[PDB]
């Protein structure tokens, strides 16, 4: 079946605080975890985009 979408502590608290969408954020970490470095360089991108 599904494990449903994971989202570890680090990342769920920064993308709380960053105020970005985990589950767009599709996790790759153990178990479909979204991990911090998945938020961090998601999150950063969407900034990062200026045109």
């Amino acid at each position: 079946g599904s494990r449903e979408v994971a989202a570890m502590p680090a990342a769920r608290r920064l993308a709380k605080e960053l105020g970005i969408d985990a589950s767009k954020v599709k996790g790759t970490g153990p178990g479909g975890v979204i991990t911090v470095e998945d938020v961090k360089r998601w999150a950063e991108e969407t900034a990062k985009a200026t045109a």
